[PDB]
């Protein structure tokens, strides 16, 4: 049910869209969240996804952290997708604004390989501070499963496609 995506490689597709609106439209099996190790969904994609679940994603995440402790940078956990998807794969990319190692971005994308198809944002882009052109390159060179990338910013989408 994904539509209006531009094909980049055999398995990677991209579209200028709000991932929350895309998730409500498609109801994918897996939506990826650009999480931090604490699953504190304050801003960016995480804040937007959480707000669409009426804060149910934050309640569930806090119970997960209380039981298991924080995730590793480069790591992930599968939780409920609530009203947006069957599951939400919370993936932690490196936040270069917090001094985290950019080499962990490839480890972050490797988490996508455990799922046949995913709706996702560019990891470590936005307020995580990494170069989005670099993040898209790591994605197509690491992910082997079917990934549908939603890029919110129009000007960034245009730059990604024209420079790919
Ligand atoms: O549009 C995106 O998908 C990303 C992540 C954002 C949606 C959470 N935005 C950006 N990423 C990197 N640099 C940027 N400069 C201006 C916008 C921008």
């Amino acid at each position: 049910s994904f539509s209006g995506y531009l094909k980049l490689t055999d398995n990677v597709y991209i579209k200028n869209a709000d991932i929350v609106e895309e998730a409500k439209k498609v109801k994918p099996t897996v939506v990826v969240n650009a999480a931090n190790v604490y699953l504190k969904h304050g801003g960016g994609v995480a804040g937007a996804l959480n707000k669409a679940t009426n804060n149910a994603m934050q309640v569930e995440s806090d119970d997960y952290i209380a039981t298991n402790g924080p995730l590793k940078v480069g790591g992930s956990c599968v939780l409920s997708g609530h009203n947006l998807a069957k599951h939400c794969l919370h993936v932690v990319g490196p936040n270069v604004n917090k001094g985290e190692d950019i080499q962990l971005l490839k480890s972050a994308y490797e988490n996508f390989n455990q799922h046949e198809v995913l709706l996702a944002p560019l990891l470590s882009a936005g307020i995580f501070g990494a170069d989005p052109i670099h993040s898209l390159r790591v994605c197509v060179d690491t992910v082997r499963t079917n990934v549908y990338l939603a890029v919110f910013d129009k000007n960034l989408y245009d730059k990604l496609v024209s420079s790919f």
